[PDB]
């Protein structure tokens, strides 16, 4: 079918991974500059992405420091979020309700893979508000690739799919939309899969969303067949790493 199931909210995972050695080379000024550029790139995509704030305890405190208004506040996020062995930065977009596009951002750079990453949670909130979600999510990937040439993997996937349906237990997944840092040939992939070639970076892959009804071939062809081809190419990275 062309439509999805009818559900009030779907949890998603949205994670971009960076080469830890190359990311660690950056100093704080460069991390802050990249985050500033990334927030700038989010702003045109939807009204809920236009404002970002430091976290706080009272609602008044958590809305007092708009880092898209006062960019010096971004350093104050780094100051309270930093830890001895890693830069970390946490922001929220000022919307408390996930059903209204509420979102937080978590950026870490440690020199290790697990904590050299950009996460948007819960990205299912953006599926709530995007009029044309496929292209808007691709635009978020495109921003990350332009700002972080160190990107080594990206995945946007339903949480339940990743946890309970990913083909390879000890590997990452390309998800519904994802980034693989290699050129790919449409020949090797299903017809429902769209490949966006990004010279100098790799490929963005768009599989189809989960429909209300689908056959066994269609089920296999969705995210599973793409993960299988990536694994067969040696491009699907291990989870532990
Ligand atoms: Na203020």
């Amino acid at each position: 079918h062309m439509m999805t199931d009818a559900k009030a909210f779907r949890r998603y995972i949205f994670e971009l991974y960076f080469d830890p050695a190359r990311l660690l080379e950056l100093d704080d000024d460069q991390h802050l500059q990249r985050i500033e550029r990334f927030l700038d790139a989010l702003a045109p995509l939807h009204p809920v992405l236009e404002n970002w704030y430091l976290c706080g305890d009272s609602l008044r405190d958590a809305l007092s420091h708009n880092v898209t208004e006062h960019r010096q506040d971004l350093a104050k996020a780094l100051s309270r979020d930093r830890r001895t062995r890693a830069v970390e930065l946490v922001l929220w977009n000022g919307e408390e309700d996930p059903l209204k596009g509420g979102l937080s951002l978590d950026y870490e750079a440690s020199g290790r893979a697990v904590s050299s990453r950009l996460q948007l949670e819960d990205a299912g909130s953006l599926l709530q508000v995007f009029d044309a979600p496929a292209s808007s999510f691709v635009a978020i990937f495109l921003a990350v690739l332009e700002i972080w040439p160190e990107t080594t993997w990206g995945m946007l996937a339903p949480h339940a799919y990743f946890v309970h349906q990913r083909t390879f237990p000890d590997r990452r997944s390309i998800g519904w939309i994802g980034f693989c840092p290699h050129p790919l040939r449409a020949t090797d992939f299903p017809a429902a899969t769209e490949l966006v070639d990004i010279p100098g970076r790799g490929t963005l892959l768009l599989n189809g969303r989960e429909p209300m009804d689908e056959t066994r071939r269609e089920h296999f062809e969705r995210v599973g067949e793409a993960d299988i081809k990536l694994m067969e190419l040696g491009y699907l990275p291990p989870l532990r790493g």
